[PDB]
């Protein structure tokens, strides 16, 4: 009969109550700036869909970041632009400051506020228990905001969380995979980085929602408090689900696919095995025990669940006792 449908348990119908133009990004008209306002300083990184540069606004000597988009699809470029404009001003959302036409690539170049980011490989080795809770709360503010605005990020990972640790500033970046949530819509499962893909993606269940980001966030939390980055270190997309199953167990995985009438890829028949769920104390050792608390493990347990409908929402996560000790603004 096919898979059972699913829908978000929060912010379900936010987009159908909005003007069509809010989410119909294919009809958006880009307002262009002057590309010669910015001088490229150095390349910061390259990805599948863009190259990113540190730059200077030569009109005021202000440092910015320029993201030159690769030619991809008028849809995906307009999608990222529309989402960045819809979310601009939200808590810990990276601010899109300008859009110009790059003369070399002949594609849009997005100009962002500059964040003096600490490399996450280096930064995660120094985070205290309080820092992890503090920055997790800051990420949750960004996630609840974009979810409340009908948008899922779909690429939550350490690389996409810029942190100025000297000034304790955090920004959620790279909205190139973000998408508007429409109930009943089937989405491409080829999103997120492998280590942060939710089980819904790994079992090819397309009717997912905001809760995908909360799984990715749980993967980040596990890597931080246990000091193992990434936590689920699969060699490919299939081994990725096996890695998750060796921790969460196979019985809850089969209950998950049974509930949604999902059929597993038969390739898993010879590699999945039979695994009990593990208690989190197995991953606690003398080198990370100062980052682990009963509150942290309860919170992690409520994020890392196979059933996307059972995971904490971002708002619910901010209510968790794990954050009782964090001073809020
Ligand atoms: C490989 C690859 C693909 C896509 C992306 N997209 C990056 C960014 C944005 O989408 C938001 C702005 C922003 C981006 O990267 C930044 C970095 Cl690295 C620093 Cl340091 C910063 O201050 C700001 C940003 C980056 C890298």
């Amino acid at each position: 009969s096919g898979p059972v449908p699913s829908r978000a348990r929060v912010y379900t119908d936010v987009n159908t109550h909005r003007p069509r133009e809010y989410w119909d990004y294919e009809s958006h008209v880009v307002e262009w700036g002057n590309q010669d306002d910015y001088q490229l300083v150095r390349k910061l990184g390259r990805g599948k869909y863009s190259e990113v540069f540190e730059a200077i606004n030569i009109t005021n000597n202000e440092k910015v970041v320029v993201k030159i988009l690769k030619p991809v699809k008028k849809k995906k470029i307009k999608r990222e632009i529309k989402i960045l404009e819809n979310l601009r001003g939200g808590p810990n959302i990276i601010t899109l400051a300008d859009i110009v036409k790059d003369p070399v690539s002949r594609t849009p170049a997005l100009v962002f506020e500059h964040v003096n980011n600490t490399d996450f490989k280096q930064l995660y080795q120094t985070l205290t228990d309080y820092d992890i809770r503090f920055y997790m709360y800051e990420i949750l503010k960004a996630l609840d905001y974009c979810h409340s605005m009908g948008i899922m990020h779909r690429d939550v990972k350490p690389h996409n969380v810029m942190i100025d640790h000297e000034h304790r500033k955090l920004r959620l970046i790279d909205w190139g995979l973000a998408e508007f949530y429409h109930p009943g819509q089937e989405y491409n499962v080829r999103v997120a980085s492998r280590y942060f893909k939710g089980p819904e993606l790994l079992v090819d269940y397309q009717m997912y929602d905001y809760s995908l980001d909360m799984w990715s966030l749980g993967c980040m939390l596990a890597s931080m408090i246990f000091r193992k980055e990434p936590f689920f270190h699969g060699h490919d997309n299939y081994d990725q689900l096996v890695r998750i199953a060796k921790v969460l167990g196979t019985e809850d995985l089969y209950d998950y696919i049974d509930k949604y009438n999902i059929e597993l890829d038969p390739r898993f028949n010879d590699i999945l095995g039979r695994h009990s769920r593990k208690r989190w104390e197995r991953f606690v050792h003398s080198e990370n025990q100062h980052l682990v608390s009963p509150e942290a493990l309860d919170f992690l347990d409520k994020l890392l669940r196979y059933d996307h409908q059972s995971r904490l929402t971002a708002r619910e996560a901010m209510e968790h006792p794990y954050f009782y000790t964090v001073v809020k603004d």
